[PDB]
């Protein structure tokens, strides 16, 4: 499918037993969802962008279903407003910019 | 041309008649630069990132060249880790998403 880019780009995401809306988002090294709890082991981070910094636990091989397909992953997790989804998934479902 | 998402998407942009580097952002609503020198007046916009909420400077109907594709339109000038370039003026220069 071809999506517009007229509104934010939105989308369903499965993710740990739950239902979720994120952003895919081109400008994201990582895919960063609020607080939930996940499996595993993880680690502490610090992201930063406009505003500032915020501190999330890194999950590696996490599983997510986006967009019809199945993807695996390191998630972010931690006090982000909106969900995102970034690159690391993007580039997995095969997701490309065009002009 | 098809960018793919493997890489960030850095690419080259031109304003007043400068070479920079910028972020292809899909998950950003407006183009947010580093600071630089723009003409006519501006006015105050608060937008929220990642860390928060902060307000820039919003100048407009402003000349910018993205990958040689010629767009005028809003930009912000503001505290970023990058320029960003946001869906303001990727519609304009018919920047999609596909899969
Ligand atoms: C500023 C960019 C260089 C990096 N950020 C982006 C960016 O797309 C954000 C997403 C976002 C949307 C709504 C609310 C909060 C955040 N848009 C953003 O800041 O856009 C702003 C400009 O237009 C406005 O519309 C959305 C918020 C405003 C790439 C993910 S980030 O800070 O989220 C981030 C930084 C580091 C890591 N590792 C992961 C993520």
């Amino acid at each position: 499918p071809q999506i517009t880019l007229w509104q934010r780009p939105l989308v369903t995401i499965k993710i740990g037993g739950q239902l979720k809306e994120a952003l895919l988002d081109t400008g994201a090294d990582d895919t960063v969802l609020e607080e939930m709890s996940l499996p595993g082991r993880w680690k502490p981070k610090m992201i930063g962008g406009i505003g500032g910094f915020i501190k999330v636990r890194q999950y590696d091989q996490i599983l997510i279903e986006i967009c019809g397909h199945k993807a695996i992953g390191t998630v972010l997790v931690g006090p982000t407003p909106v969900n995102i989804i970034g690159r690391n998934l993007l580039t997995q479902i095969g997701m490309t910019l065009n002009f």
